[PDB]
């Protein structure tokens, strides 16, 4: 059995929420160099990023005390997921770790900030209105506030 | 810094598994190995209860969504209590040692449930018939998915 060696902190399972911070990974493919893979990896762990926001939004939308009206789907929260992406800024890599077992290249990356007014914009294109934006927008400055 | 002989269940990336659960207690003078050891897997234990309350969070604010109950985000955190009580054959898969925070994590995987345990639990948590049955089926959904 199998046990794995050199493996940076952010990798192992932890109880910490670093909401603005992401790790995922990309796996390799024949003909890209590791390098393209690690590309590829750091915006995978960014859509990460905006992933946690949502699952932040879902539970306050969910809460007893939520305060938008319009009906928001859980494929709704989902489609949410690239307007935030798109809105995140100055977002770092800090990290690459490569599982030598099957190649697969993860990395932790942190959106140090997002752009309220384009991430308005993409959640009025997606047919929420204005109440529900203004509450959604009003939810991710605080997420970036907290952290 | 660089952690050692790490196992595979140690790493960030195993949302899927929503039977399988991670945490871990902090080792602390004055208690001995196994109260550490009781508690890292009592909570998770617990991590897997909150992986089906997250599914089932999901499944009621999916478009597809029959359960006509207003269910708040208080009320799923508070089925999560009941979700482990009914949890059956909870198996310790491991444990692990992280030396840099003193922690000892368990890994455990429940093999399933007791539909009705369940079902006493989120009735008397005020869910009605209908939200307690759509519950207990998609507990029992994710169970066979696992
Ligand atoms: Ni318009």
């Amino acid at each position: 059995n199998s046990f794995l060696q050199d493996v940076p902190y952010w990798m192992l399972q932890n109880r910490s929420e670093y909401i603005t911070q992401g790790v995922d990974s990309s796996h390799i493919v024949d003909g890209k160099k590791t390098e393209e893979i690690e590309k590829i990896a750091t915006k995978r762990a960014t859509i990460r990023v905006a992933q946690n926001i949502v699952h932040k939004l879902k539970e306050a939308y969910l809460s007893k005390t939520n305060r938008i009206k319009q009906k928001i789907t859980n494929e709704m929260f989902i489609q949410m997921t690239q307007p935030i992406y798109d809105s995140l800024m100055n977002v770092d890599r800090l990290g690459i770790y490569i599982n030598p077992n099957n190649e697969e290249v993860f990395a932790l990356v942190r959106a140090r900030g997002f752009d309220k007014d384009a991430l308005s914009e993409g959640l009025h294109k997606m047919s929420l209105d204005n109440q529900a934006v203004s509450i959604l927008v009003a939810k991710v400055e605080e997420i970036f506030k907290d952290s």
